[PDB]
């Protein structure tokens, strides 16, 4: 281990890190411990692992103050940092986070970019984070994002598959799943919200919105389309309805009109999550809070605002003398922000460099966690300068989908075929006439074969036919099309090919991304665990 | 080394990366809608098809060394 050790510090030292500069380690104080004042109060943790998911629901319904779910340690860093954060920051803070607020209704800690990212790039377990995160913060509960059918990944799985992901899961410290599909398909999100309830843990069906319910000349998602949806999805059984604002397009006046059109439709408690990118996060969540909002989600001032969430300490302020306050100790929030914003400054590389807030988002409705990475899928392919270009793109080839969606992975989608567009100089009528000769990216082509779902209104007929050549297109659930995956078969081929007997965490890492868990497997050979380095170290040897 | 722009014979990658698996020898039979080769991004994969009716002469990129936008992939006849 000590060899290995050396070897990852030797190799970083003389050839540097992949896809950062190398340049030279600055010498980094300790980043600053938090003075606490610890007040001991019971948690929504615990309420579930004495009483169950219902009576979590209940409390959360008998709560008059709004409810905070703090995304430092997923959506955060994925917004700004390009998901780098690492776990040794996490575990330098997640006692302090625990113990000092503990008025928190979750912890979004978990799936999401996180899952590939710290494999790929991290070099680190995602289940050995949720581990040691779970052993560091037995009081809290614990969030994750789950992309429906598709899981942490950005292709449909079978549905055992699905469900052994969320035992899994589930026996490993998730307590509420963040289920969505990214083109709002209710079939792609039943499974995943059965196999939570059978774990006995919170379903937290999710809405994504998109558009603008208070602009007439923009009918496909108005406020019935919602209200339906909501519906469907109180109808599954899902404890707590979410609204993803994913590209924070949700303006206050709609966030109002939302939330308090939903209440009236539905008695599940509504979690609202934003992206602050329009610089307008805060105020749409006072508008959802004097709706009835019942949980929100925030970030730690050091990590919130542009792509990321709220502050955490500015949403607390904002509501300091209304009806309803915000449900945190502001004082301990503040002194484990300074923790955060020390940390940040190992993750200078990594760093977005968006200074301001945009309101053309509002055109583009590009995602918050999407926003740096296509930016930088940009620079690899040489069009990073053209950011603004494939901005434009983005727009037009969201018209040309039939205005979808975009979210993980139908963001992605749209992403991939802006940036083909803008590097082979397409444009609409072109790909319209000169489709048939090109070949589309692999994600688009997937899309429109239904390895996503239906979309709302269906494809646009001549350019789906344009798209896919000759491949099979499905109609209906791409999970009945998908074969079952014997875990028992998995399970020897891996063992094989790693070495030693895997888990069922890793025998499910083998399915989710088979490449990716294999590479990580090679380099925890070559270099062990790098995730016990810190940061500076880790990036710079 | 450059592929031509405008016949559709020199066919290329859109992406920088690298080809990971030839599925097609040199110089054999493609039908129209045949995946020939994979090329790549970070995280993204293109399965290039066929865009005719022909056969290659001859090949131009290996297994797994990296390959450019818009460079010369497969030239087929
Ligand atoms: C790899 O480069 C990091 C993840 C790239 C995809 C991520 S996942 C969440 C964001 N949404 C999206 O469509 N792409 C981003
Ligand atoms: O990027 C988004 O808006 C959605 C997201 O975080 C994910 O599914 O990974
Ligand atoms: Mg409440
Ligand atoms: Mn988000």
């Amino acid at each position: 281990r000590g060899t290995k050790t050396l070897h990852y510090l030797s190799m970083i030292t003389v050839n540097g890190f992949p896809g950062i500069e190398n340049t030279e380690k600055r010498h980094f104080e300790e980043p600053r411990q938090p003075l606490l004042n610890l007040e001991k109060k019971k948690t929504a943790k615990n309420i579930l692992d004495e009483q169950g998911a219902d009576a979590v629901v209940d409390y959360v319904k008998n709560t008059k103050e709004v409810l905070l779910t703090d995304t430092t340690l997923r959506d955060a860093h994925q917004s700004l940092l390009a998901t780098r954060l690492r776990l040794q920051d996490m575990k330098g803070i997640a006692q302090a986070i625990d113990q000092g607020l503990p008025e928190l209704f979750s912890a979004e800690m978990w799936g999401g970019a996180t899952f590939d990212v710290a494999y790929r790039f991290l070099n680190e377990s995602p289940w050995y984070r949720l581990r040691k995160l779970r052993k560091l913060m037995p009081n809290t509960m614990f969030q994750m994002l789950f992309r429906g059918s598709n899981a942490v990944g950005y292709q449909n799985y079978p549905d055992n598959v699905i469900e052994e992901f969320i035992r899994v899961a589930a026996h490993e410290g998730i307590d509420v799943f963040r289920i969505f599909d990214s083109l709002n398909w209710l079939p792609q999100m039943e499974k995943s919200i059965q196999a939570v309830r059978d774990n006995g843990k919170i379903a937290e069906a999710t809405i994504c919105y998109t558009g603008d319910i208070l602009d007439p000349s923009r009918p496909k998602y108005n406020i019935q389309y919602y209200k339906d949806l909501a519906k469907e999805l109180e109808a599954t059984g899902a404890h707590i309805l979410a609204v993803k604002d994913m590209a924070g397009l949700l303006k206050p006046q709609a966030a109002y009109r939302l939330i308090s059109e939903l209440k009236d439709t539905v008695d599940l408690p509504i979690h609202l999550h934003t992206h602050d990118t329009s610089g307008n996060g805060i105020i749409t969540y006072s508008g959802a809070t004097q709706a009835g909002v019942d949980i929100i989600d925030v970030a730690t001032a050091s990590l919130a605002g542009g792509t990321s969430q709220p502050s955490m300490q500015s949403i607390y302020y904002a509501l300091e003398h209304g009806p309803r306050h915000a449900s945190i100790n502001v004082k301990n929030a503040e002194q484990i922000d300074h923790y955060w914003e020390d940390v940040r400054k190992y993750y200078a590389p990594f760093e977005a460099g968006i200074t301001s807030p945009q309101t053309e988002v509002y055109m583009h409705e590009m995602p918050g966690g999407q926003y740096t990475n296509l930016k930088s899928q940009a620079a690899a392919v040489g069009l990073g300068h053209r950011f603004d270009e494939i901005k434009q793109m983005y727009r037009k080839v969201n018209m040309m989908f039939g205005d979808i969606i975009k979210v993980t992975p139908s963001s992605k989608v749209v992403g991939d075929m802006a940036l083909f567009m803008i590097q082979n100089d397409l444009t609409e009528e072109d790909v319209y006439a000169r489709g048939n000769e090109l070949n589309f990216p692999e994600s688009v082509v997937s899309f429109f074969r239904g390895d996503l779902g239906q979309p709302v209104g269906g494809f646009p007929e001549k350019l789906q036919k344009i798209i896919v050549k000759d491949k099979a297109v499905i109609t209906d659930r791409p999970g009945l099309h998908a074969e079952k995956v014997d875990f028992e078969t998995v399970k020897a081929d891996l063992e094989q090919k790693i070495g030693y007997e895997p888990g069922d965490h890793e025998v499910i890492s083998y399915i989710m991304y088979p490449q990716v868990f294999l590479d990580y497997q090679k380099m925890q050979r070559e270099f062990g665990a790098v995730t016990l380095l810190d940061t500076p170290t880790f990036l710079h040897g």
